[PDB]
């Protein structure tokens, strides 16, 4: 990959934006190598979850806006610009986003896609797509409005002003945030924790908490307890349990 | 009588107590039947107009028996439709506050989370550990959570098994209330005598529109209450509302 | 002429004041129709690119005013039909009606003296202008139950971590603030700041996969005006955007 590096630990693959010369900046090339190599570590046994993280200085700035600059509605509407990114979304396996630094734009919307959030107390977010003449194009007026709530997105897409860390954290954005130079390590203690849990089970879970976001409290309900049911017909759950009754450590 | 919990009338207000200390209230079906028989029959009586739902100053409620669901088949579980009565609990009109010191996990958890109002102490401690067992939250965890404290965090505890103190669960939108834990009970009565003090009918209308915010889009919500606001007025405890605030005296709906 | 508002244009910003302290800018019939027809008219005039709703440093708003077929407060509705940017300045009392109004507006900006809640239920009615849904949404289940069965206050510090409010300033400071937040606002592209709002209610009225396909398609449009090729020629060109 030209824009990113892939590794693996054990059971937690880490993806880590680069393009160091341009704040890790967003553009095509990222989306699809991103979205290949996560899509690749979500079709592999061995991976039970997944960090995306950039830079100490910029977990991504922006989109890359030459990429935009040129584009007509018609250029936009045929390539579906931006569609591909959905391929995240449909990652089965937990993703977490370890960010530091700058988070702003297509940025902030990329570590918005991810389940887990975790953040350098140097963590900066933003949707400054206002002031080029356009708004967010990556799902952030949905997925930030639906974390912070109505007053606090509409503040943060209409001037474009920066969140911390704190901020963030106390408004529903962040699960945790952490001292810069714990993040990675953070993170990965908690892909470790989340690939260590049964995989069916994680992605049952995670599949359950989106599903919180797509109809009415009663369905998701429904939904859920089906789901929940489901689970026993896996030899994780009888696993799982056995172990919790007979006082030991599960070994799914 | 029952066997698991202890019910008590105060005047106005029901009191459902979880009644398990050796196994720190851990749920299970009897638990599960009993308090929502409880909550259904303080529901219908026309006496009492707030419940409140409370363990012991050590755990609200600290997960499920395991036992009862070690050997279960899907089979078992598709045909029991297991879990499914605790849903008498939100089909309960009259309000209901959960009072939450100490343990609230797993099914702790998710069945606070099912109360309206919810009143923590300073020793709570929420979490959904639902995926070291291998499975996953049943009694709504993984829908009530994410709906108030948004999907990063819902995510990371649900994932994790991480636990949340009770200054967290205030900061992000999971309970009402925090108070320090001698005064817990204290403060969960006043609450409840509070709002079994209202109109009964408009606090159950309250409750319920508040409810639509979870089922439906912005405009219907707004239609509803709308529509439920109208209604209101076809009362009499609107009349005797206005005139105890006009005559500056509380109120006798 | 308006008898119960304070209607003010300083550039690209108009400025609805509420002026009746002597029941605090309580919220008649009179009120609801002339902050309506207010707001619609800066709405369709192109000279205004954001909108701001304030009381004073009292009380934004009080409460509603006590004393099917006529379809009572749905005129209010009209204030979210406003396609320009709207920000609430609250300082003091907003209660019930007041709570309400301060919730319909896009961007919250409170006074640390500013308290709000639902004392409707004291009087044996009901939030009836849309608390029982903006505010569930704003602050969640355990909050909103709290508020609107009891009729507890609220203050600014914990209506800002809580999200019902954008950000909180020093009251002194509050109308300054809000002034500078519109302007900011107005300076902004019109068409992408119309469509942001816009996008930013969808997450209110749809799933996220029908929210998420929306924005994308309002984003691709956005590049069929001249200011998204403006604002992004101008950011490459590193100078300031010229918006027509």
């Amino acid at each position: 990959y030209e824009t990113i590096l892939v590794e693996r630990d054990q059971r937690v693959g880490i993806i880590t934006l680069n393009r160091p010369q341009a704040l890790n900046a967003l553009n095509s090339q990222v989306m699809n190598e991103v979205t290949s190599a996560a899509t690749e570590l979500d079709d592999d046994p061995d991976i039970g979850a997944i960090i995306i993280t950039g830079s100490a200085k910029a977990f991504a700035a922006g989109a890359d806006i030459k990429e935009m600059a040129d584009l007509t509605f018609a250029d936009a509407f045929t390539a579906d610009f931006f569609a591909t990114w959905g391929k995240l979304a449909a990652v089965r396996t937990p993703t977490i986003a370890a960010v530091a630094g700058y988070a702003l734009g297509g940025g902030c919307e990329l570590a918005m896609m991810c389940d887990v959030l975790i953040a350098a107390d140097t963590a900066k977010f933003g949707q400054p797509e206002i002031k080029l003449g356009v708004l967010p194009g990556m799902g952030g007026s949905q997925r930030l409005t639906r974390a912070i709530g109505k007053a606090k997105a509409m503040d943060l897409i209409l001037t474009g002003r920066t969140m911390d860390a704190a901020e963030a954290e106390r408004s529903g954005l962040v699960s945790r945030v952490v001292p810069a130079d714990d993040l990675l390590t953070e993170a990965r203690a908690t892909a470790t924790t989340i690939s260590q849990m049964s995989a069916s089970a994680a992605r049952m879970a995670k599949e359950a908490v989106n599903r919180a976001f797509e109809s009415s409290l009663s369905e998701g309900l429904l939904y859920e307890r089906r789901l929940f049911h489901s689970a026993f017909a896996t030899e994780d759950q009888s696993e799982g349990m056995a172990a919790f009754i007979e006082k030991r450590a599960p070994q799914f």
